[PDB]
C-alpha cells in the first residue's frame, strides 16, 4: 500500500494529530476515506502506543455499527489509515438539522450502537465516551462508530499490591452504557442533560447525576435513560438489558 | 547546591535510574543520603515526569517517620536528591534478622506508619503500596517511609464525560489500608499473608482475599489485620480508626 494508489478528493476534516480526505484507490475506483497522521505529532503528544493499540483493535472489528478499517501503511513521517466513506456524515448534523429526533430514529441508533458494543464485548474490547460528532451515517443511514476509541509488573512487588492494582480497570466497561445514556437523551431532547453554563456547573451536574426531562419525553424513553445513567457504574444495565428494553424494541427499526 | 560541597562515602544501593552514596555536606560535616539520578535513563522509562511530581510533593513533608529531603539539585546529565540518612538500615533486613517481630515492635511500627500517612492524608498526599524493603530506621528506630510513593481535557467533551472520569481516582487512598495490614501480618509472621509458588497462585490469593493466621497470631492483631484486608477499598478503615484500635494502643510504645 502507498499513496500513490490512491486518487485524492475533498478535505473530511483537519487537526493537530491528522488530516482525513475522501479517495478512490485508482486499480478498483473503490470510495473510502484516507487519514493521514504525522508520527512526531503523536511522539511529541505520547499518544503514538495509544493510536497502535487502537489500530490493531480497529483491524479486527468487522460490524455494519463500526467504522471499517480496510487497511493502514506508512512512510519515513506518516501513517495513513484507509477507512470506510459514510456519505451521510455525521449524527451531530443530523440532530442540528432535525432540532430532535423522533423515538423510532433514536431507539433505532440506541440499538445500532449496542448491538456494535455488545459484539465488541464478546471479543473483550470495551469503548471509551461516545459524542455524537464520532458518529458517522452509512448510505443506508446506519450509524457507525467511527473514533476508534477502544481499550481490550515490578519484581518482588506482587506479594504487596492489592486487588484492585492486580484485578485491572474493574467496571470500565461501564463507561459506554452511561455514554448510550447521554446519546439517548441528547437525540430526543436535542442538548446533552448536564449541560450548563459553567465548567463548574457541568461538573456539578454530571457528579450528582442531576437531570430533568421536558414532557415530551415518554415513559419508556425516561426508564431507559434513568437505568443507564446510574452514578455507580456497576447498576447500569448490561448492553443485552438495553437490546431488551421495551421501549427499544417497540420503537427500533 | 553542587557535587563538590559533599564528600562521598560508601554506596548505599544501585539501580538502572540511580545509585545512593553516604555522604558528609563539606562546611558542616551534616552525614546524609545522596541519590544520583541520570535524566535520560528517567526520560527512556516515560518515569521523569512521575519523579518530578513526587519530588515536588516529597520537598513539603516533614515527618519524623517520612525519609527527608533536604534538597536537590541537577547538572547537565543528573539530579541529585539530598536526603536523611537511616543508619540502622531497612525493617526487611530486621525482619530477616529477628525472623518475626514482637506485638510491641509491630504495633509501634503500625503506629509509625499510620501517623506518617495521617500527616500527609491532612495535606491531600496519598501513597500507593508499601514494602519493608523501602522502609528506612533512624538511630532511634523510628520507622522511615523511603519510596517517594506519593500522589497528589478534551474540548467539548465533559459534556459526555460519566462521573468516574471526572470525579478522580475514586478510593486509590485505600492502596496504603491494604498496605498496612499486608506489613501487619508479615512483620508479626515473617513473611506476607498471599505469597505462593507461583504468579498466579500468588493472584488467586490476594483477588479472593485468601489468608489464614498462624496459631501464636493473637485475637487483636487478627481482628486489625482482617478489618485491613478487605477486598473492597471503601470498607477499609481510616487511617484514624487504626491508631484508635485496641491492639494498637495497648501495644504501641
Ligand atoms: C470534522 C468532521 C468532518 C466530517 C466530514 C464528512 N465526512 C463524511 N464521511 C466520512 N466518512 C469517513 C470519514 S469522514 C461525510 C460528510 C458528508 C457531508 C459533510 C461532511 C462529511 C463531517 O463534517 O461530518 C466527518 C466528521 N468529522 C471528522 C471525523 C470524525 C471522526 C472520525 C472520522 Cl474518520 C472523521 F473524519
Ligand atoms: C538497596 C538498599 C540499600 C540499603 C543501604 C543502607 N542504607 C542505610 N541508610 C540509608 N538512609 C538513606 C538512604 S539509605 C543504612 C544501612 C545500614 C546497613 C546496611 C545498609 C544500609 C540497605 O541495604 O538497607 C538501603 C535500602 N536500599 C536502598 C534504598 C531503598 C529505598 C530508599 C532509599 Cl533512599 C534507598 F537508598
Amino acid at each position: 500500500w502507498a499513496l500513490e494508489d490512491f486518487e485524492i478528493g475533498r478535505p473530511l476534516g483537519k487537526g493537530k494529530f491528522g488530516n482525513v480526505y475522501l479517495a478512490r484507490e485508482k486499480q478498483s475506483k473503490f470510495i473510502l476515506a484516507l487519514k493521514v497522521l504525522f508520527k512526531a505529532q503523536l511522539e511529541k503528544a505520547g499518544v503514538e502506543h495509544q493510536l497502535r493499540r487502537e489500530v490493531e483493535i480497529q483491524s479486527h472489528l468487522r460490524h455494519p455499527n463500526i467504522l471499517r478499517l480496510y487497511g493502514y501503511f506508512h512512510d519515513a513521517t506518516r501513517v495513513y489509515l484507509i477507512l470506510e466513506y459514510a456519505p451521510l456524515g455525521t449524527v451531530y448534523r443530523e440532530l442540528q438539522k432535525l432540532s430532535k429526533f423522533d423515538e423510532q430514529r433514536t431507539a433505532t441508533y440506541i440499538t445500532e450502537l449496542a448491538n456494535a458494543l455488545s459484539y465488541c464485548h464478546s471479543k473483550r474490547v470495551i469503548h471509551r465516551d461516545i459524542k455524537p460528532e464520532n458518529l458517522l451515517l452509512g448510505s443506508a443511514g446506519e450509524l457507525k462508530i467511527a473514533d476508534f476509541g477502544w481499550s481490550v509488573t515490578l519484581c518482588g512487588t506482587l506479594d504487596y499490591l492489592p486487588p484492585e492494582m492486580i484485578e485491572g480497570r474493574m467496571h470500565d466497561e461501564k463507561v459506554d452504557l452511561w455514554s448510550l445514556g447521554v446519546l439517548c437523551y441528547e437525540f430526543l431532547v436535542g442538548k446533552p442533560p448536564f449541560e450548563a453554563n459553567t465548567y463548574q456547573e457541568t461538573y456539578k451536574r454530571i457528579s450528582r447525576v442531576e437531570f430533568t426531562f421536558p414532557d415530551f419525553v415518554t415513559e419508556g424513553a425516561r426508564d431507559l435513560i434513568s437505568r443507564l445513567l446510574k452514578h455507580n457504574p456497576s447498576q447500569r444495565p448490561m448492553l443485552r438489558e438495553v437490546l431488551e428494553h421495551p421501549w427499544i424494541t417497540a420503537n427500533s427499526s
